[PDB]
DNA sequence: CGTCTTATGACAGCCGCG
DNA sequence: GCGGCTGTCATAA
């Protein structure tokens, strides 16, 4: 009922908009917007128009916007600030739609397709479109079908129809294993010629004009390619038909290393999922293929084929078109289980944004803070160029590296979010500032109080308390946000955790799947009918549960890191409201903060076990501290304790009934010291850690900064059936150690924490012998390719040439001259292995593309040639020789006196 | 979109050192 | 051979 845009566009004077109408229907404007912008003025002319700092300003309305953005350059010349909102399709946005946007999804054209190009010269780029394109399946979520473009002839070869038939069936009968739910949804057109093909494509598009375009790579390869192609054979006013506008720009990406091209359409958001995933996922991935990342998320994978890609067409035409068909559906599939898309157009329509900025925080914040101003009748400041700047971040504490038996860990809620309207921190709420003492003196409170009626930060800056600033107003609103839908997926969670406890003793019966609200806590009642419940309706709702929690994580991440984002933006030199004063109040505050609290808590517990002067708390990052219980545990005596559960409930219980009062105090303290506007530094209590009671087992250990792991029985109030790992830096976590060896070091820390140091010896024999066995990739490391030109001297390493790269320039010389094998991309990921000397490629590795197997015409002799033993002491030996150092333990037992004797028996 | 931030770790190349 | 230094790549916040 009420109007929301699709796409706006800024093409000369005009303002092109895409839309939906108040009855629901796509509609196109043309308008010849009317920018206004600002400039000061004496205190004699009264206006309703104001700056940021309280200073009048005059309004300027252009008769169009040429006008207004070379009013902008000559008032540079002159030397004078040129107020208001330079980027006049937020303008526009900010006008047209003056009200809180209500939009429908279902009313919202999303696209996502694929193309194929069998191609004998290599790798078919986009920029010179060589190669006939002989298949493309482009799904319509208003329609919800899947449209299928099949080649039957081209000069690589005429084939035939492809059957719906066969690619239903399963693959012991000979088919292709396409999922049955969208089957019916398959409309298929098959043609003669390329030029038939790509017509309709072109009339399809017309009719039915994607307003967010999606898939895999869409923007890299799959867009470019059909806008050369068609460019190559119809001309380009055909290509500039795909968009609605018929205007079409190419862009230049240029990083730190080289540069690409990538291909603007006009009217069209482009989303391509790949980057949501980047950005939004919150993983580092050792490969960013389809293929892989279907198989992480979904754990899926797909049918295989044999022979190369660019033969395939010819040998099986019906897998061909079925692959391509699968791949635009997982695209969807992952969406479904991530629901980056609706993230996207939830913050992009609260923010009055073209939907693509969501990519863009600065854009995001410089959007949402002058709408916000906009409604005050408030004018924002002139964007300024400035000299990039270091500043000071947060405090991490250096850790004793030791196991630690009993730990328990405390995270202020979204800290720097909470500084901000603490401190109340904002471009126009600054007043003044204070001589700075020492940092460590404000942390004992020793120092004098910084001011009697202003906000303070132990930076030195001070701000207003009873003025509401613009960034504390706007902050609020999100914070809140994301403590509902943690709550939704913490809930989850715990709703997770007693389906699997009921999977441990279930009921074998004929049941279906209880309709329930997982975003919620199970209720007394439900929870007495999931005792009674079937293993296969069971399964099927911890699938439910952990989907919603999926859900919910993906949503407060997002809002997690937007908010995060906006202290982020105050340190870039791009920001609108760039203040390195602002920027380092903020982190200076944290630190002040988690060592204050430190100090608290370390006083409060040395009364309540009757000691002083005992560390307690031995590691902190940020936001967190991280507490020994040793003595806790201790002082009541661990005999007392029947089982694990119940050492973990004490600990809770403490907690939350003694040492958070304890801090709500401190805190509470502490903002009475800076004189700030509200108290808001509050910490939930986050791990409880240690071994199974009776069991030998460390329960964590620290290795330093950054790097530990931890038994954890309770993480933020959800109490697991089996313990969980926490483990932070070690090498399990990076995407740089091979998947087989992060498998085999998080078994050794298993151990280590839950068994103890007999069965880590153990383990590493078994594994130490069984090594050699494993599968070639799941030993291989990952690595990022960058500066491969730069150190390439003639085919051959040069000077300071990294490990990785080394491998790649061996790749190179041993695929060279062969028409085409998989080639090596500049910026992407390889897969690593070390060879043994002797072999009869050129140096001491080899590096080929990460997600894939290596060629088979050099295959074999690399399987030949690895070197197991560099292998295994790089990647295994030497990450487990600081783990077992830091916890003070062996990993293989040392001679003995007891090695004289014979005990075989 | 290509204009969120700092802190901090491991590891490999190069090169000194009778 | 190992330790200092720097480049590179990765993570925790
Ligand atoms: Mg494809």
């Amino acid at each position: 009922m009420k109007e929301f845009y699709l796409t706006v566009e800024q093409i000369g004077d005009s303002i092109f908009e895409r839309y939906i109408d108040s009855n629901g229907r796509e509609r196109t404007r043309e308008v010849e917007y009317k920018p206004s912008l600002f400039a000061h003025c004496p205190e004699s002319q009264a206006t309703k128009y104001f700056d940021i700092y309280g200073k009048p300003c005059t309004r300027k309305l252009f008769a169009n916007m040429r006008d207004a953005s070379q009013w902008i350059k000559r008032m540079e010349d002159i030397g004078l600030e040129a107020l208001g909102m330079d980027d006049f399709k937020l303008a526009y946005l900010s006008d047209t739609y003056n009200y809180e946007i209500k939009y429908d999804h279902t009313k919202i054209r999303v696209a996502n397709f694929d193309i194929e190009v069998t191609s004998p010269d290599g790798f078919p780029e986009p920029s010179q479109a060589k190669h006939p394109i002989d298949a493309i399946t482009h799904y319509d979520s208003i329609d919800d079908r899947f449209y299928v473009f099949d080649l039957l002839n081209s000069p690589y070869g005429n084939v035939e129809e492809w059957s719906i038939e066969i690619a239903a069936k399963l693959q012991e009968q000979g088919g292709d294993e396409v999922p049955s739910e969208i089957i019916d949804k398959i409309i298929y057109m098959p043609f003669d010629n390329e030029k038939e093909l790509l017509m309709e494509y072109l009339n399809f598009w017309q009719q039915k004009t994607p307003v967010i375009l999606t898939g895999w790579n869409v923007e890299s390869f799959a867009i470019p390619y059909v806008y050369n192609r068609i460019k190559n054979i119809f001309g380009e006013s055909t290509a500039k038909r795909l968009s609605p506008h018929r205007k079409t720009r190419v862009k230049v990406i240029e990083n730190m290393y080289g540069s690409r091209e990538i291909i603007t359409l006009f009217g069209i958001s482009v989303l391509d999922y790949i980057d949501l995933y980047k950005k939004f996922s919150f993983t580092n991935q050792p490969s960013y293929s389809l293929d892989y990342i279907s198989e992480f998320e979904l754990n899926v994978g797909k049918l295989k084929y044999d022979g190369p890609i660019s033969k395939l067409r010819e040998s099986n035409h019906q897998r061909y078109i079925s692959y391509n068909i699968i791949d635009v559906y997982r695209v969807l599939q992952i969406d479904a289980k991530r629901q980056f898309i609706n993230l996207s157009l939830d913050m992009g329509y609260y923010a009055k944004i073209q939907i693509q900025s969501v990519f863009s925080p600065i854009k995001t914040w410089d959007a949402i803070i002058f709408n916000s101003l906009k409604e005050q009748n408030k004018v924002i400041p002139q964007g300024r160029s400035h000299p990039v700047q270091p500043y000071p971040g947060a405090f991490v504490k250096e850790p004793i590296p030791n196991r630690y038996k009993y730990v328990m860990s405390f995270d202020l809620t979204s800290l720097y979010p909470s500084i901000i309207r603490q401190v109340n921190i904002s471009p126009e709420t600054i007043a003044g500032t204070f001589k700075v003492a020492p940092l460590h003196d404000y942390i004992n409170a020793v120092a004098e109080r910084p001011s009697d009626v202003y906000s303070c930060s132990p930076n030195g800056m001070m701000y207003y308390k009873d003025r509401d600033g613009v960034v504390p107003t706007e902050i609020t609103k999100w914070v809140s946000q994301r403590k509902e839908h943690k709550g939704y997926m913490l809930a989850a969670q715990r709703n997770g955790e007693i389906i699997k406890e009921a999977l441990h003793n279930p009921n074998l019966s004929v049941d279906e799947p209880l309709d329930v609200d997982y975003r919620f806590d199970f209720s007394d009642e439900i929870k007495e009918k999931i005792k009674k419940l079937s293993a296969k309706s069971l399964n099927e709702m911890l699938f439910r549960a952990q989907r919603t929690e999926v859900a919910g994580m993906t949503a407060q991440m997002a809002l997690k890191v937007t908010c995060n984002s906006l202290y982020g933006a105050l340190g870039n030199v791009w920001f609108r409201y760039y203040d390195l004063r602002n920027a380092t109040a903020i982190t200076t505050f944290g630190q002040m903060a988690l060592q204050w609290i430190e100090r608290k808590v370390n006083e409060y517990l040395n009364e309540v076990c009757g000691t002083e002067g005992e560390a307690f708390v031995l590691y902190g990052d940020t936001d967190s501290i991280y507490v020994s219980a040793d003595k806790i545990i201790d002082k009541v005596g661990e005999s007392k304790f029947r089982d694990t559960n119940h050492w973990v409930d004490f600990l809770d219980k403490f907690a939350r009934e003694r040492m958070e009062p304890a801090i709500d105090r401190g805190f509470r303290e502490m903002c009475e010291y800076m004189n700030n506007k509200q108290h808001l530094m509050f910490m939930d209590r986050e791990a409880i850690a240690g071994p199974p009671l009776g069991s030998k087992g460390i329960g964590g250990f620290w290795t330093g900064k950054k790097r530990y792991a931890l038994n954890v029985w309770d993480m933020e109030g959800t109490r697991y059936a089996e313990p969980k790992l926490k483990i932070m830096g070690l090498e399990t976590q990076k995407s740089s150690t091979p998947k087989a060896v992060q498998k085999a070091l998080k078994e050794c820390i298993r151990r280590m924490l839950q068994e103890g140091e007999e069965s880590l010896q153990e383990y590493f024999k078994e594994f130490e012998k069984e090594f050699r066995q494993l599968n070639y990739i799941s030993i291989a490391s990952v690595s990022s390719a960058n500066n491969i030109a730069k150190y390439d001297v003639g085919g051959f390493p040069g000077p300071k040439c990294p490990f990785h790269i080394r491998g790649i320039l061996t790749y190179n010389r041993a695929i060279k001259g062969n028409i085409d094998a998989p080639q090596v991309v500049e910026g992407e990921k390889v897969y690593v292995l070390p060879l043994r000397e002797g072999n009869p490629f050129g140096d001491k590795c080899i590096a080929w593309p990460s997600g894939t197997e290596i060629t088979d015409l050099i295959k074999d002799d690399v399987l030949h040639w690895m070197d197991y033993t560099v292998l295994l002491e790089k990647t295994f030996i030497k990450p487990l020789e600081g783990f077992t150092s830091a916890a003070k333990l062996d990993y293989e037992k040392k001679a003995s006196l007891f090695d004289m004797f014979d005990f075989s028996a």
